């Protein structure tokens, strides 16, 4: 087992109805880092669907959630022979934390793309950067300790501030960390995770380190392979305090597997 | 003269008739074949929601198609998620002849009309209005729209270019018409983002290409005319192609960030 595997299962209660413990190792401080709570979510609808995949899911974030127990309400909106979407919300103390809507279906992991874009130019693992995570307050380090990040050597530059900032840009390779139990054993539960265990592309352009997540829709394009996923994050426009943050991932083979788009308004 | 509102106007309003319950007439004149266009039942949604929110603004709209609509009536029931003192999110669903059409989620908020980014990327270079080129001719959607497309747009869907990258880009707006450009150009905006041919158009021959979901952000407050848009594709595989919309306003001034995963088939 991975601490991943332990610390993302949820259990069937009753009818539409499962039980979480939200683990502090993924709190950012007091809240728990919300592509953890993804993860969790996309678990529980999945267990509620005929098909085996999460093909596009968006998640609206209510309150931040804390460590400990947390109980999951489901709902299938519609069922098909092609997608099933199935509606999934988290409670935390008498209070919605957050609501997922996901439409499932069964992808080919062997489909040829009609059209494809190539991958942009991201150089070798090998040639990246990573940053050794200090000790933290935060239970077993917090965060930071759960996944590893390694970024190219621009992207680097960007973080530590040693380079000029003209359009902001992030890309580089990420995965659960080997503290943890090393990488994913299936990569499609840590896709939820991964498309928001990146820093804060706002970081990059105005003085604020993060910003809770109003909104995040993502999507499954191909099935990965398991191992590290190469990385892109991107933003058109931070504007009255609202930002946009677009990760896209690719596999080990040069494949889209996520496109992702969150929108998070600082100072809130 | 002038009709002093547009068919858009009319067609798109939502009636109140209990709590958490709305009526709407589905406008025939917006159907797509036997199914009434996406971004029309969005912009019905969008009212519904607004409807029963403290702020002005849809500022993430994400909605989830499960059944394609017809003409006629159909039913809104909505539910307030979370109230805020700046955002407030709102849940909506369509109903028509007792099935769920479609739900959308919104995180409300209202934005500040003076706003200047801190931070923009370039609107991509799009030719003007009046070098681009629109289809001359159908009582259908494709009349409730004028949409222009630059020549190397044009050219890629009249099939006389060779395509590498699937890109559009071009002008939009509610069709001469129907009464000229959007008087409430906020309201239209959820209609905008999924008014253009599909992106798919330009990589394969296809006879269905239903959305399957849609969210999409505003940005800033769009002045009133014509909306610039650029419609890019990243995969299409296993019978599935993503829709990236992006909109500026008259100013350049991105307006609308759009992002749909869609069916492909023949
Ligand atoms: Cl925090
Ligand atoms: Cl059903
Ligand atoms: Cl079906
Ligand atoms: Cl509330």
């Amino acid at each position: 087992m991975t601490r991943f595997d332990s610390a993302t299962e949820v259990v069937r209660v009753g009818e539409n109805r499962y039980a979480v413990e939200l683990d502090p190792g993924y709190l950012i401080g007091t809240a728990m880092n919300g592509g953890y709570l993804m993860t969790v979510l996309q678990r529980s609808a999945l267990a509620e669907s005929d098909h085996l995949h999460a093909v596009s899911s968006s998640y609206h974030f209510h309150r931040p959630a804390s460590s400990g127990p947390a109980e999951i309400e489901t709902r299938v909106l519609k069922r098909g022979r092609t997608v099933t979407t199935v509606q999934t919300t988290l409670f935390q103390e008498g209070r919605t934390i957050l609501t997922g809507t996901l439409a499932t279906a069964t992808l080919d992991p062997h489909a040829e793309p009609r059209y494809a874009a190539p991958q942009p130019a991201i150089p070798p693992q090998h040639q990246c950067r990573r940053v050794d995570p200090r000790q933290s307050h935060l239970p077993d380090d917090g965060f930071l300790a759960r996944v590893d990040v390694d970024f190219s050597p621009d992207s680097y530059a960007a973080l530590a501030r040693e380079r000029t900032v003209t359009t902001p840009e992030l890309c580089g390779y990420v995965d659960l960390s080997a503290r943890d139990g090393g990488s994913a054993k299936d990569p499609l539960a840590f896709l939820p995770l991964a498309v928001d265990a990146l820093p804060p592309i706002v970081s990059l352009l105005v003085d604020w380190s993060w910003a809770p997540t109003v909104e995040l829709t993502w999507h499954l394009r191909a099935i990965p392979e398991p191992g590290p996923l190469a990385f892109r994050s991107t933003c058109a426009l931070v504007s009255d305090g609202w930002f946009d943050e677009n990760v896209d991932l690719w596999d080990a083979r040069g494949r889209l597997v996520a496109q992702s788009r969150q929108l998070a308004r600082v100072g809130r």
